[PDB]
């Protein structure tokens, strides 16, 4: 899938985007790739932050659905007008599909000042689409209307410019080393998974594993940080604090309230512990683990921010997790694959890892239910 490699760009902390076209003749837009939502929505008015926007008046293939959509989320809001049009991905499969497009006509804290994207591609499932699950997500339309296989994979490589690959309809083996290990998609809404054990430098946090997935754990390309439920974050910080105690930092730093700095080239990587998440495996009583480095959870702003934070919406495996791995969203088999990314950032002492099998009992009890 050579044509799709390196089809993602971005700025640190502002997400990864892919070039798309909408309408006839095609209008080119850069679109944020978001596995944590399910709408395709694009700027359609001259907001001052935008390089460009969708001009429905210029598209002969535009169809109005004559319905509005209103989308508040935890950190912002957009609203718009529903329609369909022809959509393609220039550095994707050689196909063109008729997709739902929300033309964004009002927004708050959605667009980012200085960013180079103009819309959002929600790759999650219809259950969390707005206004409801009748609005078919883009990927659902793509698979229904073409022979593109029902899967995609992401290699996120990490203002400094970031890069990556979105392989639509397949897997590119040059993007990872070792084997893929798969964890089940628990339910098709978000890309929900189940974490069955957590270790900091190989030391089990020893919490009831339900806490790790309260109220859910998801794989989310549209979140920068690793977000952990409050109780788990407390416990994880406590352990990370202890493991790194040879150098002392202010309390606010652990809350993301301030940075920490060292002289260029002397960041003490080795004093910071690795973080391991064991995920439910494909087989009964079988798990595997993924392990990330401080290179993943200490974000450049040599100064750095702590990129793990507390959550009230469950665990979010954001860019901090994903930049460690090649991640396969195997929708066809209701599973997510992880393999060590060929592009992840590390040092000569430690590298991100995907390892298994491990023996883990009562993994079904780790899932949260109402
Ligand atoms: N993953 C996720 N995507 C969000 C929030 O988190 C998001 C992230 C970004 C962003 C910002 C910075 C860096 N990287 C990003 F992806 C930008 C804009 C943005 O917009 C929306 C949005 F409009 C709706 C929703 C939802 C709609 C319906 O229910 C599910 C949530 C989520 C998001």
């Amino acid at each position: 899938f050579v044509e799709m490699v390196d089809n993602l760009r971005g700025k640190s902390g502002q997400g990864y985007y892919v070039e798309m076209t909408v309408g006839s003749p095609p209008q080119t837009l850069n679109i944020l790739v978001d596995t944590g939502s399910s709408n395709f929505a694009v700027g359609a008015a001259p907001h001052p932050f935008l390089h460009r926007y969708y001009q429905r008046q210029l598209s002969s293939t535009y169809r109005d659905l004559r319905k509005g959509v209103y989308v508040p989320y935890t950190q912002g809001k957009w609203e718009g007008e529903l329609g369909t049009d022809l959509v393609s991905i220039p550095h994707g499969p050689n196909v063109t599909v008729r997709a739902n497009i929300a033309a964004i006509t009002e927004s708050d804290k959605f667009f980012i000042n200085g960013s180079n994207w103009e819309g959002i591609l929600g790759l999650a499932y219809a259950e969390i689409a707005r206004p409801d699950d009748s609005l078919e997500p883009f990927f659902d339309s793509l698979v229904k209307q073409t022979h593109v296989p029902n899967l995609f994979s992401l290699q996120l490589c990490g203002l400094a410019s970031v890069g990556g690959s979105m392989i639509i309809g397949g897997i590119d083996h040059s993007l990872y080393t070792g084997s893929l290990w798969y964890t089940p998609i628990r339910r098709e809404w978000y890309y929900e998974v189940i974490i069955v054990r957590v270790e900091i430098n190989g030391q089990d946090l020893k919490m009831d594993c339900k806490e790790y997935n309260y109220d859910k754990s998801i794989v989310d390309s549209g979140t920068t940080n690793l977000r952990l439920p409050k109780k788990v974050f407390e416990a994880a910080v406590k352990s990370i604090k202890a493991a790194s105690s040879t150098e002392k930092f202010p309390d606010g730093f652990w809350l993301g309230e301030q940075l920490v700095c060292w002289q260029a080239g002397t960041t003490p990587w080795n004093i910071f512990p690795v973080i391991s998440l064991y995920l439910m495996g494909e087989v009964t009583n079988q798990s595997f683990r993924i392990t990330i480095l401080p290179q993943q959870y200490l974000r450049p702003v040599d100064c750095y921010k702590f990129a793990i934070s507390q959550s009230s919406t469950g665990t979010v495996m954001g860019a901090v997790i994903m930049e460690g791995f090649y991640v396969v969203f195997d929708r066809a088999r209701k599973r997510i694959g992880f393999a060590v990314s060929a592009c992840h950032v590390h040092d000569e002492f430690r590298t991100a890892a995907v390892e298994g099998p491990f023996v883990t009992l009562d993994m079904e009890d780790c899932g949260y239910n109402i």
